[PDB]
């Protein structure tokens, strides 16, 4: 049965070892330090939020964790993020994030100089969320998204089936998973178009025909985008939560878009 676990809150500054620039638009950066003690991570869209500094007044407000429950959401200065926990390695101590690299926000433009002595604050899992199996995993993710879908793929067992779409800039923004035998794996391609102005992910679904055995769907990215795709799912009598899960990790024209509410 679909389950939720929570974590201890606590407020952990880490800092950049390691940066891979994997594709043009998107990097890849390992974060260690102490504090990194006791965080865990035991499913594919864990995520924490990371607390930015500020580029022009060269403030950087950390998150207050007190009695299990950040204090300074509302405090004047802070810029905090949404990222997906990539990968977590407990022996290494080290924190993968992967961001995507764009200039319309903070986050997008600290991924453009990131570089080994940086430090983020980070904060959470505030938990995490266990599925039951499934036999055929059917993935739909822009490129925000494409974090914890390949964190996903990676992890499924060799007998799972997989059918993806993943929807990048173009195909020098594709990348090579670590897939289970069989899996279907397609690049869609905005060539040109802006993100979360196509309907790439819900044309493809269109074409897909349901599977056989045991079926789950996740589909996360551009929440407008995603409206359709949850409409479709629930229109041919699927559950949220059971048979699938949409998740809108941003929206074109709002800042830190909160996913929780
Ligand atoms: C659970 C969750 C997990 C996430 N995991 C990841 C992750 O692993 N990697 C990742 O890159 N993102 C991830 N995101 C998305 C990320 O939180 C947003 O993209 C966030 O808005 C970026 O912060 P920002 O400061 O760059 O710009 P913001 O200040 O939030 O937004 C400024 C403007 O830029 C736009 N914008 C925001 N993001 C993008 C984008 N990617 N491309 C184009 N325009 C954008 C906004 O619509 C807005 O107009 C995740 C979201 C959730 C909810
Ligand atoms: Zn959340």
């Amino acid at each position: 049965e679909r389950t939720v676990e929570m974590y201890p809150l606590k407020s952990r500054l880490l800092e950049v070892v390691n940066v891979r620039r994997i594709t043009p638009r998107m990097v890849r950066v390992d974060l260690g330090g102490s504090d990194i003690a006791g965080l865990r991570s035991d499913n594919f869209a864990d995520h924490v939020k990371l607390w930015f500094p500020n580029p022009e007044t060269g403030e950087h407000v950390l998150p207050v964790v007190e009695d299990d429950r950040c204090l300074n959401f509302r405090a004047p200065g802070v810029i905090y993020r949404d990222y997906t926990v990539r990968r977590f390695d407990a022996k290494a101590r080290l924190l993968t994030i992967d961001f995507v690299v764009h200039d319309n926000g903070p986050g997008g433009r600290w991924a453009a100089t990131a570089q080994p002595g940086d430090r983020l604050g980070v904060l959470g899992p505030r938990g995490t969320v266990y599925y039951p199996e499934a036999d055929h995993y059917v993935l739909l993710a822009d490129e925000t998204a494409l974090p914890a879908a390949a964190r996903r793929i990676e992890e499924l067992p060799r007998d799972a089936s997989v059918t993806a779409f993943f929807e990048v800039a173009d195909a020098a923004e594709e990348q090579e998973l670590d897939a289970p035998e069989g899996a279907e794996i397609t690049w869609l391609h905005r060539n040109g178009a802006a993100p979360g102005t196509t309907d790439l992910l819900l044309r493809a679904l269109e074409q897909t025909e349901f599977p056989k055995g045991r079926v789950f769907v996740w589909a996360g990215g551009e929440a407008d985008a995603l409206k359709p795709i949850r409409r479709l799912l629930k229109e041919r009598g699927l559950v949220r939560g059971r048979d699938f899960e949409v998740d809108g990790y941003w929206r074109r024209g709002v800042s830190n878009l909160d996913h929780h509410a």
